[PDB]
Parts: structure tokens; C-alpha cells; sequence
């Protein structure tokens, strides 16, 4: 197991836009194509981040290589953060990839906007950290991933992910 | 007088997205972005006809390009199309120009379905093709290019573009 593995599970595939549970419209492994209401606006957005006239449909090395730019972008948004670094430097490599994860989610200034779970996550308290992240606004926008990573972060494990 | 100075007139020009008289986001001149009520859709659509990220602001350069672009849009969709094609053969320089100006504005599917009017304007019937453009839908969503396009029909004569 690894971040790729355990976003695809988070994720899933699909090679046509959809509307995420929130509404957005997505693509590929999680390719958030823009939050707008307007169809019209995620088509475009799908041409610009693919490079052609794609009529709404990818292919699978398309999706690929969106995943492959999507979680280089997360990683690189940590690194840049003065809140982010500091905490995924301190973390073993299983916790790094639920980090990653909510950022790939998120993004960076989301995920910087915990400031107390972040502060919990780099003291090692992981129990705590996992109590706190349960307030979240974000633990009731996609309640499915978000216990499987708070797990991930409570253990250090891969347990949340077995078998999927 | 020419296409382009007659449409330079009856467009205008701006460097950054605004919304015609119908409500559509159009920049440049007269380059229709998309009939979408979505501002982002639109400034999608800028920086896909562009090649560049624009954050909705185009150069005079552009804009021109944008025009020599979608004036021969115009006259390739004439080219093609049965209906149209055996009327701008028939016309003058002058009454060509009307023609591609219409089609500018409307589209090759949209100007071929003027059936009598296209007729009418075959058979050189001036007069009555003015009195007929003049009942159409055109005449009151662009009223103030409608009638200059008309008189330039009627008459064949610059004279709806003098001093403008």
C-alpha cells in the first residue's frame, strides 16, 4: 500500500465527468475540474488539462497522468507551507500518505487551516489528533474516506485499507 | 470600406471579457466565448482560444487574430453551405460583405435558414429582401446592425457605414 493505492481506493475511476457527492464535477482519479455549476465550464476545463478536444471522455493513460500531476501538486504544496512541512517532515511514511491525501483533497491552504490537528499530528498525539479531525467540517463532507485516513493517522497503519 | 471595417463598426472592440446586449460573454471583436451564463466557462473558453492562461484580459494582437480567424470562419461556413454559397456568388463586393457579416454574427446553420430571404437577395429582389430581413428575429435582437446590414443590401452601397 501507498498514497497511489490508497487514493485510488478514496477515489475511484472514472473515464467521463461526473458530479462528486458535493456536486463538483470530476474526472479521472479525483480531478477536480472546477467547482462552478456549469457543465460548460468543466468541459473546458477538461480540454485545457488534457490538451484536446476530448468531447467530456479520457483515456486511461489520461487518467494517469492527471493522478501523476495531482499528487506531485499536493506533495508540492506541503513543502511550500510553513504550517504543512514541518508536520509531514515528522511523520512516518504511512501517516505522510494520509497527509498527502487530505491535501490532494483539500488542498494546501484547506489543509494548512487545521492548525490544531496539525499541531497534535506533529506531537505524535495520535488519538487526540484523530478525535479532533472527527470535528471537522470535513469529517461529514465525505465521511468514508475521512474515517478510513483519521484511522490511518490514529495507527500508523494500513488497517482502513485492507482488502480494497 | 471593407468586411472588416464594416464589422470593426458594428462589433466594437475590448480587451476583456464583457456581455453583449443578449447577455453572452464576448471579447475582442465580436469573438463569442460561449452562450453559457457561466463567467468561468467563458474565461475557460478565452484562455483555450488564446493558448495562455489570460485571467480575462487579451492584447490588441490577439484581438486581431481572433478576428482574421473568425471572419474566414465566416466565409469558410458560406463556402460550404448549399444554401449560401449560390447567394455570395450572385452578390456584389458590397452585399458579399452583409453576408459574411450576418454569418459572423449568427453562424453558417443560422443564416442558411433565412430561405426566402436568401432567395430574394439571389434573384437581386433588393427591396423586398430588406422588407423581409426586417421581419426576422435578427431585426430585434441586433437592431442597430440589422438595419445598417440592411441598408447595405438595399442599396449595395457603403452608405449605412459613411463617417462611422
Amino acid at each position: 500500500m501507498n498514497i497511489f493505492e490508497m487514493l485510488r481506493i478514496d477515489e475511484g475511476l472514472r473515464l467521463k465527468i461526473y458530479k462528486d457527492t458535493e456536486g463538483y464535477y470530476t474526472i479521472g482519479i479525483g480531478h477536480l475540474l472546477t467547482k462552478s455549476p456549469s457543465l460548460n465550464a468543466a468541459k473546458c476545463e477538461l480540454d485545457k488539462a488534457i490538451g484536446r478536444n476530448t468531447n467530456g471522455v479520457i483515456t486511461k493513460d489520461e487518467a494517469e497522468k492527471l493522478f501523476n500531476q495531482d499528487v506531485d501538486a499536493a506533495v508540492r504544496g506541503i513543502l511550500r507551507n510553513a504550517k504543512l512541512k514541518p508536520v509531514y517532515d515528522s511523520l512516518d511514511a504511512v501517516r505522510r500518505a494520509a497527509l498527502i491525501n487530505m491535501v490532494f483533497q483539500m488542498g494546501e491552504t484547506g489543509v494548512a487551516g487545521f492548525t490544531n490537528s496539525l499541531r497534535m499530528l506533529q506531537q505524535k498525539r495520535w488519538d487526540e489528533a484523530a478525535v479532533n479531525l472527527a470535528k471537522s467540517r470535513w469529517y461529514n463532507q465525505t465521511p468514508n474516506r475521512a474515517k478510513r485516513v483519521i484511522t490511518t493517522f490514529r495507527t500508523g497503519t494500513w488497517d482502513a485499507y485492507k482488502n480494497l
